[PDB]
């Protein structure tokens, strides 16, 4: 399959977890791959790994929550490449803290600060590079999009947020070509509120999250736009 | 690029349109296809098609209002094939009446009579052939199960139980590694292929809100729903897809 | 509180259970209630006790499948009251089967029938008349019309469907000043569990004067601008 | 009718607009009210003539975007009263700016900052008084958080936030005997002014632009006894848009 043959994207938090397995498959589909995270030796050593079989790769130190550096690399992959094919947006935090506590506060500013702060650092510098390109986007958004679920309240805030975003930025970009969607995982391999509700009783694998960014982001998708799909083995059919 | 392949496909509504693309997306992903269509004369012609062209196919009448005819069919394939890996209900019809009119009754009984009722024979009658071989089932839902847009109540309101229908389908077929899914298309190119049939402004409750400001490509339906049939789909049950330029987000 | 002074307001399902809560808290709140079920018995009994608490109500018999006797019950109101203010979808009824179940199919028919069909003939039958009060319609719905939940796959679509026609209905009826809204309960006190109680914020079963208040709420002026509308009533089940 | 009977109620922006008729009507239903806004003297303003008709009301100024200054209205509430009945998370701001223009980021921020900032800061800061009364939250939502409308990103955004808040407070308050919903309107008379009108024109079944006594009646409605198994759910008050 070459779902994204010779398409340059870039995946943040690339180091680890989802967003190195969309890293990973979306260079098997043909792709450039871009991976940052603000854990630049993580995204380098993912990177040089994509690299060591051949693909094309490349990684990069970038805090999503720092304007300065996302503007450094929007202006660095301009001048370098003319424009962005993809643009996956996975770089994510979690926590704990129930509503009623103190701990509320510092959990909801650091979950907000990069789940859709940054996010919306990142959307909102590439989208010359979209443009140029006629690229689209994908954002990581979450069944705590939808519902509140088990995860602490700035995180169902961030990816209801992240829904949104989704659609106001496909009414936006969609005059210049640019398509914007985004996947809302259940729990994916990287508890009692997704098993009791979850169809297919198990986590999902990562490459079955990697799989469905893979279609969002390549012309299987050219009419699907503004649309969170669910990848949740059920969870919100329940 | 075969993400059905020898996985055997039901179409129903394949003599014409989107059923027809389907049937032909899924051959060229690798199936085999069985076409099935009210008018059996077109399901065979388009099956012969595809058998031309060096795919493998076959085509039948069979009215999914008819009880006894899905019921026959079903064991028929059961019987044959051992199983049934992607069924995909596409048989459909909408109409035009407002509800405030005596003409909304019969419309409602003909469009719920197809849409959701055949689609509910057709599901429930391939169930043991679907359990055989891990099927899965791909509704054909509309935007118009979300809002009621500008279709006539028995289309909108067949489209949203299609809807839940996907949900309870997948609930209670998930135990059987059965996943059931539905594609939410707009307006696709094939819905304006009888010119006669196109009322000017007909189309504007979708063209005022569309984000991509067209109709979409028969072909970029197709793709979703192979997508859903496909493994790239295998954590994803009981959802269903807006195919519609943006519509449904505006 | 009168929210409803005067107005006329059509149940069904009113023989007993939330049909039969709802015909009672109209007329609390100023409502002439004409109450209608398939057993015609206990929809007069409900309406001779209103009666007998100093309310203006009536019970007849009446099965919401049978299109003939819904045209006959609407020609009745038109005529004998000039127009209808209120329209609560209330009848309805479950079942038990999956999906995979040969029984599926006669429960199937039946749930849709009596929840959906049935609802489509008394929506469509009281037009004129809801034209005429410009009245509003209230559809029963259920947290099963959003997701999946544990009813059986007929109850399941019936209610997804009602969720719909709530949407179809206000499209079609909103140049006719008719509002037409729905509730979606969770589980009630009634004939009535973990798939709902694990995930019930609240934690307890809903009671029926928390289904009463809401609906007559959407009926009242209250709603005004709302149309179109299913309003979970569900203890915060869809919402976790 | 006396919905609201003796209980207390905070309402944010409650100087004009939505937030002082929503006020106003919790006022005719009983409550006693106290009203907060960023111009303070039009909060105090708004509290006065509700005084002058009888009720029991005062003003305060509030940023709702300074959590020291929610804080001390939260402490303050809670030694004068004891515990709060009701939360109307009303203040909110708009803007205009495409995505696609640089002036989107200021815009994104000074929305984001009140309307989704601020009503965590209030919400949260207003716990301990709403347990001590079992009180409830609705929050100001909007049609724009299900559809993107015509709004601009940050409002857009914030207000699918603010969906997703009512949710996640009503999970976490339930426990504590809290509810916690939220109305969305559509477009209402106020700052119908900033956006023009015709993107929810065009949906809205009723073809009329909501009275503010129809936003207010659905507000008192969830904060109301009537809506006592009602949580985590957002109402549309919108004239059909939403079912369009
Ligand atoms: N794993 C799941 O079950 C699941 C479910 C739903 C949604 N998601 C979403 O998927 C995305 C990835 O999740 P994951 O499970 O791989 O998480 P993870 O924590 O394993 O990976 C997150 C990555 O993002 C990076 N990151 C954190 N803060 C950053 C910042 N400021 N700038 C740049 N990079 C930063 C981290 O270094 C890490 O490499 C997240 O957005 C998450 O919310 C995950
Ligand atoms: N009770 C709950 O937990 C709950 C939850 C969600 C939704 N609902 C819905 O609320 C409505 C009332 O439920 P309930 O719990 O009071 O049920 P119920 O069975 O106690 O009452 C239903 C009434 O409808 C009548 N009825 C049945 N078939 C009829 C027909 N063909 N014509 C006329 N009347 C008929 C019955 O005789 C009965 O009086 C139903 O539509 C139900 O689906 C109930
Ligand atoms: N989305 C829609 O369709 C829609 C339409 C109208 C109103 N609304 C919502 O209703 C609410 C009220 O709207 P309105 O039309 O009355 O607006 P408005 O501009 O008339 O009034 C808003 C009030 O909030 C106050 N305010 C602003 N920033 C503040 C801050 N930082 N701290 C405290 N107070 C502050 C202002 O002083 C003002 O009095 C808002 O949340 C708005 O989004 C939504």
């Amino acid at each position: 399959m070459e779902l994204l043959k010779e398409k340059l994207v870039l995946v943040t938090g690339a180091g680890r977890g989802l967003g190195a397995a969309i890293s990973s498959g979306a260079a098997e589909q043909g792709a450039r791959v871009i991976l940052v995270d603000i854990d630049g030796t993580a995204a380098k050593a993912q990177a040089d790994a994509l690299t060591a079989k051949g693909f094309v790769a490349e990684g990069h130190a970038l805090d999503v929550t720092d304007r300065d550096a996302v503007a450094a690399l929007a202006d660095d992959i301009l001048s370098r490449f003319g424009g962005l094919d993809v643009l996956v947006n996975n770089a994510g935090v979690a926590g704990r803290a129930a509503f009623d506590q103190p701990e509320a506060v510092e959990v909801w500013d650091r979950v907000i600060g990069v789940n859709l702060e940054g996010a919306f650092n990142v959307s909102h510098a590439l989208v010359p590079a979209l443009k140029a390109a006629k690229g689209n986007v994908v954002h990581l958004c979450s069944v705590a999009g939808f519902v509140s679920g088990g995860s602490t309240a700035g995180y169902v805030v961030s990816k209801g947020a992240i829904r949104s975003l989704t659609q106001v930025m496909a009414r936006d970009l969609a005059p210049h070509g640019i398509r914007v969607n985004a996947v809302a995982p259940g729990i994916m391999m990287s508890t009692d509120w997704f098993m009791n509700r979850v169809m297919m009783k198990r986590i999902g694998e990562t490459s079955e999250v990697v799989d469905p960014v893979v279609f969002l982001a390549s012309p299987m998708a050219s009419y699907i736009t503004g649309t969170i799909l669910p990848v949740d083995g059920g969870f919100l059919a329940a």
